[PDB]
């Protein structure tokens, strides 16, 4: 499958795409306003992700850090990413169907829609402006707005036990993007696609 990943921010992202135990593609590359990124999936491949991610600083090797999402100090990212970031999120040809989100569960950095290329389904978006809203617990000094999950490391927040409800933080992101995931047993807002779509990520929407 193709996906197409276009930075519409005014600023520079560094693109990330994993499936936690392996790069997807090249696995990140730098974006500047407006640039386009295509990549290939496989297949068959199962929690896929991608994300933004913010002021990054890499050398010639390709190491080093960024505020939002970092992967491990890399450019080319191998697994999945420090939060806060926005995720989308991805599984393909599952049983003849393709089934994608956006989440918020591991909290928001950069606004974001995801959407197919070719046609049967719909694409989803969270494009509201979580972070200047960001209650202030939960706000990241790097950027970002971070889940509760992430700042409090708490049963309820992190649904260890499989069992959890809807929280304050939760809500908070639910109000402002009602088609991600706030949190882990939120009702599903995947949207299932034809087997083999090919889509697009775009990075600031609205911008
Ligand atoms: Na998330």
């Amino acid at each position: 499958a193709t996906f197409e990943i276009v930075n519409r921010c005014s600023y520079t992202v560094w693109a990330a795409a994993s499936k936690g135990d392996a790069a997807l593609d090249a696995g990140g590359r730098q974006l500047n306003s407006g640039e386009s990124w295509t990549i290939n999936v496989e297949p068959g491949t199962n929690g896929g992700k991608i994300w933004a991610r913010t002021d990054c600083y890499f050398d010639d090797s390709g190491s080093g850090i960024c505020k939002t999402g970092d992967c491990g100090g890399l450019l080319r990212c191998k697994r999945f990413g420090r939060p806060p970031t926005t995720l989308a999120e991805f599984s393909l040809n599952q049983y003849g169907k393709d089934y994608i989100d956006i989440s918020n569960i591991k909290g928001f950095n950069v606004p974001m829609n995801f959407s197919p290329t070719t046609r049967g389904c719909r694409g989803v978006r969270c494009a509201a402006d979580i972070v200047g809203q960001c209650p202030a617990k939960l706000k990241a000094p790097g950027g970002g707005c971070n889940d509760a999950c992430t700042v409090f490391q708490t049963s309820e927040y992190c649904c260890t036990t499989g069992k959890c409800g809807p929280t304050e933080y939760s809500r908070f992101f639910k109000r402002l993007c009602p088609d991600a995931f706030s949190y882990v047993l939120d009702k599903p807002t995947t949207v299932t696609c034809p087997g083999s779509s090919n889509y697009r990520v775009t990075f600031c929407p609205t911008a």
